[PDB]
């Protein structure tokens, strides 16, 4: 059972602007979601310190960075707070309305495309390396559920039968045919030392068969 929803309007500019302006620094969106990682890390470690009990669906707290070649996918997974199905409707736990109003006023007064995290709308990067997101989601107050949208102004929502995660969240990117470079081993390895540098929870890059 599907649901299928409307992007709010300014979504859908937002998005179309991060597919159809040229702008070859493709390589942030890995910054901008492993930075969305660490923000619900932070989260669920926050309320662990009063309820040990938020983390019987997981005790560790890190990040994985998953590339299958055979599939074209990048997939970031991080074990955070989660997104309930709420969360996923409303722009995936963002301000997004209010943070694209601010963030395209900002490109037109000098800004570009990179500093997209500074006004909380980071996650909408994937769209600069990637065809299709899917986001696999569990928070401890909800059951799992998969968000996916290929842009064109429409989201899908469902429960998600696949492999149970725990806690957190998955983001698989179904690359662009041209931006197959984000699957090699050394491309990922330079991105995440350049701009990943001080995250504070494993970040571990799987190798391929
Ligand atoms: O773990 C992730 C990954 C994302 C996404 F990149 F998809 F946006 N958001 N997110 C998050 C952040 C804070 C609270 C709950 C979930």
């Amino acid at each position: 059972e599907v649901e299928t929803f409307a992007f709010q309007a300014e979504i859908a500019q937002l998005m179309s602007l991060i597919i159809n302006t040229f702008y070859s620094n493709k390589e942030i969106f890995l910054r901008e979601l492993i930075s969305n990682s660490s923000d619900a890390l932070d989260k669920i470690r926050y309320e662990s310190l009063t309820d040990p009990s938020k983390l019987d669906s997981g005790k560790e707290l890190h990040i994985n960075l998953i590339p299958n070649k055979q599939d074209r996918t990048l997939t970031i997974v991080d074990t955070g707070i989660g997104m309930t199905k709420a969360d996923l409707i409303n722009n995936l736990g963002t301000i997004a309305k209010s943070g694209t109003k601010a963030f395209m006023e900002a490109l037109q007064a000098g800004a570009d495309i990179s500093m997209i995290g500074q006004f909380g709308v980071g996650f909408y990067s994937a769209y600069l390396v990637a065809e299709k997101v899917t986001v696999i989601t569990k928070h401890n107050d909800d059951e799992q559920y998969a968000w996916e949208s290929s842009a064109g102004g429409s989201f899908t929502v469902r429960t998600d039968t696949g492999e149970p995660m725990g806690r957190g969240t998955k983001v698989i990117l179904h690359l662009k045919e041209d931006q197959t470079e984000y699957l090699e081993e050394r491309r990922i390895k330079e991105i995440v030392k350049k701009h990943s540098q001080f995250i504070g929870y494993p970040i571990t890059l799987f190798v391929e068969k």
